[PDB]
């Protein structure tokens, strides 16, 4: 008897990870007329102003791929 | 007895990571008439003042990818 | 009694990463018209000012590739 | 009597066009399993065949910007 | 009587024209399995075949800015 | 009696355009398996065969700028 084994596994598939800050940010601020003045203020403490300032912030420890793949023909 | 053996796996496969800040920033602060004055402020401790900045943070420890892959034929 | 063994993986696959500011940045402070002044101000400990400043800060330590393939053949 | 005369307009105007093909085209065709097949076919006259294929076509006749401003002071 | 005329008006417009395809194209044809077969077929006129092409076709006759300006001071 | 004039317009403004191709073309055909193939065919006219080609046709007889500028000053 005749034996032919023909092992063609075909892998196409796709493996993704996006993580972050994935959207656009549009950010238009003042465009009418804006006044923040102050006259007079005493600070004993720590100050942050933001006056239409962007602060964007992104942290990934995460986010990575594992593929993992084992191909076996054993013949007698 | 013949015997024919074919191991011939196609891998195109894709294994991808995008991390960190993805996305568009549009910032365009301003535009109109803005007046930020400050006529009299005393300060004892630290002062951050932002006007229309733009800080972008990205940290990725993440991200990375791992194929492992492994092929056998064992014949008798 | 004939043997015939072909061994012909075929490998195309991608593994890749693009880690940290993937997008772009467009920032445009100021355009319209805008007044920053500060007349009588006291300052006791450190001041950051940031009128229209750009920081972009990227760390990556993680975003790498480890491929690790392993074929073998052993006959009788 | 004195006489002072102080002509300063400020023009800080945006005229702008965009026009044509302005959004983003993400075309993925295939993907899957996809068989495109033809026996016996008999054709007359003339034959389109498209697969897959992306045709973008942009006519801007249109979009021009036209500002005209006249500044004028006559004195006596 | 003295005179004093100040003729300072300020220009920071902006005439801006984007024409044509402005966006991006992603095509990514193909990517799993295609198959296009033809056997038998006859064709007596003209023929086009597009298999995953990209065609992208831009006309701007328009666009163009147009600025007229005039500035005048007349004395006495 | 005494006159002083002081014709000193700014002109800071910008006239620009942007035509034609302006966007990015990311073009990735076949990345998997594809297969044309074609047997027995006759054609009696021509024949075009596009097999994931890129064309890329810009026209541009506008976009042109016309700036017109007449400053005048006449005294008596």
């Amino acid at each position: 008897g005749s034996v032919q084994i023909v092992y063609k596994p075909v892998d196409l598939s796709k493996v993704t990870s996006k993580c972050g800050s994935l959207g656009n940010i549009h950010h238009k601020p003042g465009g009418g007329q804006v006044e923040v003045k102050s006259e007079k203020l005493d600070f004993k403490d720590r100050v942050q102003s933001k006056i239409g300032s962007l602060d964007n912030i992104t942290h990934v420890p995460g986010g990575g791929n594992k593929k993992i793949e084992t191909h076996k023909l054993t013949f007698r």
